[PDB]
């Protein structure tokens, strides 16, 4: 009934969709791994009578229900979509976007990790971003790679319209104490990744990680703090 959604209060199944700014949203669904539930986010960003789609609902199912839930709050077509890391709540669900006519983009680092993976793998590759601090425009987004973090191949997404941060799983929630899943981090680099980020989108109003509640600037030090922390 307006507040952030969250696991508690998305059906099973389904997925929520969230207003952030004008033309810009989140989606919310949960999936479960190694036996537990997790949340976590995307974006969908109006492009004209278009739209741009962040990152899969984390499975094909729920990617069904994420266009679904698309038609049903917005009703405009989704595009085209980008996968900001290969992992499956980035990419899982490449499959059902693409039946539906999507056309979906990843950098090529995140496409050969996702083929290794056995993960599923966006079809057009996105030049321009293979050094830290490339950025690329796409619609009504700029592309950035910030450098490795908690993947070698995140990138965030900038919506200039409305200041409206995207980090996807380098930036973790305010209420996290952990960093989340390190398996494939650079718990190293991360930090230094995170200060690339700040100092490229100095004006961001609203941070969204890629699992949990968006909020402002703050987002950015306190994932690089409980970075190091988890590193100490
Ligand atoms: C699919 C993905 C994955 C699964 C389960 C949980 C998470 C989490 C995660 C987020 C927040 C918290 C809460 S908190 C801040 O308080 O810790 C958390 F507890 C875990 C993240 C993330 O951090 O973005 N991602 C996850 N994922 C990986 O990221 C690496 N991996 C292993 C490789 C599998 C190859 N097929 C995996 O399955
Ligand atoms: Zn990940
Ligand atoms: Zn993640």
């Amino acid at each position: 009934s307006g507040e952030y959604p969250t696991v508690n209060e998305i059906p099973v199944g389904e997925v929520r969709l969230y207003q952030i700014a004008d033309g810009v949203w989140s989606h919310i669904a949960t999936q479960s791994f190694d036996g537990a539930v997790y949340p976590s986010n995307g974006l969908i960003v109006r492009d004209g009578d278009e739209l741009l789609l962040i990152d899969t609902a984390w499975g094909a199912k729920n990617t069904a229900a994420l266009l679904a839930e698309i038609e049903k709050q917005i009703g405009l077509p989704v595009t085209r979509a980008v996968s900001t890391h290969f992992h499956d709540d980035r990419v899982g669900g490449v499959d059902v976007l693409r039946a539906a006519g999507v056309a979906t983009y990843a950098s090529p680092s995140t496409r050969r990790l996702a083929e290794a993976e056995g993960n599923e793998i966006p079809t057009h590759s996105l030049e321009g971003l293979s050094s830290s601090g490339d950025a690329v425009r796409f619609g009504p987004v700029e592309l950035f790679y910030p450098g490795a973090a908690h993947s070698t191949d995140n990138l965030v997404v900038y919506v200039p319209s409305a200041n409206v941060l995207y980090g996807g799983c380098a930036v973790h929630e305010l209420s996290s104490t952990s960093a989340g899943n390190v398996a494939d981090a650079d718990l190293a680099e991360w930090p230094t990744s995170v200060e690339r980020i700040q100092k490229h989108y100095p004006e961001a109003e609203v941070v969204i990680p890629g699992h949990g509640l968006p909020g402002g600037l703050d987002l950015l030090q306190h994932t690089a703090n409980v970075v190091k922390a988890h590193k100490n």
